[PDB]
């Protein structure tokens, strides 16, 4: 895998998981400590819960998987801002 | 199952899970939305991570399971204080 130049629409910033997170639902992102995540906006605010972000793993993004199928929510305090 | 009167040593307060949490490690507590948790102190502070609590599910406690084997850490913002 390479490094794609363009970033997802609405890209805000990059986070790295500091702790594993196991998805409990289909709309959640599964993480491993070390994963880089590209944070993007919620596409519906009524699904937005305090303490949660919406993202797409950098890995998925670089392999050009479709964004609607790969993005998911995760707890902000399992990560820290990077880059 | 009944309602035991005594509370675990160091008991601080009671929380209820607002979202499921799947343990990713043996020292973490597995929760379901609705579970009541009895919050207790960390027995070693070098294992204490910001944003995390130590607890024992009320269910386990009421069935007199051993405390050292049933307690675990969980993310504070998956819960809210009750009672």
């Amino acid at each position: 895998t390479t490094g794609r130049l363009d970033l997802p629409p609405g890209f805000m910033f990059k986070v790295q998981a500091q702790h594993d997170y196991t998805a409990t639902d289909t709309d959640e992102l599964q993480l491993k400590a070390g994963d880089v995540v590209l944070v993007i906006p919620f596409q519906n605010p009524e699904e937005q819960d305090e303490g949660w972000l919406m993202g797409v793993k950098e890995s998925d993004w670089n392999q050009h998987k479709e964004l609607e199928k790969c993005r998911g929510v995760f707890p902000e305090n399992f990560t820290e801002r990077v880059q």
